[PDB]
């Protein structure tokens, strides 16, 4: 693909570091025809074929193709794109409003009705994403952001779409990628894999979000690992004392090994957990609170 060739500051002011990736860094940037801010995603180009340094050509096309295909308010647009003979510049939709985790941190309280609200848009961005058979295969707090955190009802972003990928129908995928403690068995043990192993990585953003506790985290990468492959985790009385039962099987049907088996992105926006059936199952999510105290130290790690 040819993407944009003329320098990018003839056409952006960048300004402030929003974050950085292995061979990537995201500036905050504003349009000089339109004054709007944007995000400028600069990644590094690999150089040479044989070199070790830099993001690979197909690699870069893959991020910017899966991007350009989606529109969603949950998850970021693609606005531009520009090259020069080092970088790849991807100019996306600014998320202004930082983690979501860290805006939730900064409550008093929470009760699982207003953890919901946040969770679904979650929930809706991936629906999405695997309606068009995309999987976006980092899903972790640190990708889950707020596009404004001054408003009254925060939107949720989705970012980071440096390890998604199309299913192909008809060969299968498999390798070795995102963090220990927020990936599914099947990437742990090297087994193919598809859209199922986003939807365990939000039944560990939910554990984390009710409890303040990683439920596989071992003290070493490795005891990581095998937790994750034995799904050893348990809902201990000192964090989960007041989760509801509904919010324990919503988590325990997306914390399941065999992906064949685990709840689907349909199926977890029908849960009663996300859509009570009955004014009694809706009196438990708004009576039932997050685990505060637990939770901030969490989000100060
Ligand atoms: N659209 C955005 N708005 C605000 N911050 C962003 C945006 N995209 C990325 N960032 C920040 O930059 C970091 C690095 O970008 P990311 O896309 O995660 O790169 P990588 O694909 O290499 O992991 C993210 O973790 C986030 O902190
Ligand atoms: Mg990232």
């Amino acid at each position: 693909t040819v993407f944009r060739q003329e320098n990018v500051d003839d056409y952006y002011d960048t300004g402030e570091e929003l974050g950085s990736g292995q061979f990537a860094v995201v500036k905050k940037c504003r349009e000089k025809s339109t004054g709007l801010q944007y995000a400028a995603k600069f990644i590094k180009k690999r150089r040479t074929k044989s070199s070790r340094r830099g993001v690979s050509r197909e690699d870069i096309e893959r991020e910017v193709s899966i991007l350009k295909e989606i529109q969603h308010p949950n998850v970021i647009t693609l606005h531009e794109v520009y090259e020069n003979k080092t970088d790849v510049i991807l100019i996306l939709e600014l998320v202004a409003g930082g983690e979501l985790f860290d805006f939730l941190a900064e409550k008093e309280s929470l009760t699982e009705e207003e953890a919901t609200e946040f969770l679904k848009q979650i929930l809706n961005g991936v629906y999405y994403l695997h309606s068009l058979q995309i999987a976006h295969f980092d899903l972790k707090p640190e990708n889950i952001m707020l596009l404004d955190r001054n408003v009254p009802k925060p939107r949720i972003k989705i970012i980071d779409f440096g390890l998604a990928h199309k299913i192909d129908f008809g060969n299968e995928f498999k390798n070795i990628f995102g963090t220990p403690a927020f990936v599914a068995p099947e990437i742990v043990n090297y087994e193919p894999l598809g859209l199922e192993a986003d939807m365990w990585s939000i039944g560990v953003i939910t554990y984390i979000l009710l409890s303040g506790a990683s439920p596989f985290l071992g003290d070493t990468k490795q005891e990581t690992l095998a937790n994750v492959s034995a799904v050893n985790y348990e809902f201990e009385d000192e964090y989960f004392s007041n989760t509801s039962a509904l919010a324990k099987d919503f988590i325990r049907r997306l914390l399941v090994k065999d992906p064949k088996k685990r709840m689907t992105i349909q199926d977890s926006l029908q849960h009663p957990w996300i859509k009570p059936k009955d004014t009694q199952q809706a009196l438990s999510r708004k009576a039932s609170a997050v685990n505060m105290e637990k939770f901030k130290k969490f989000a100060a790690r």
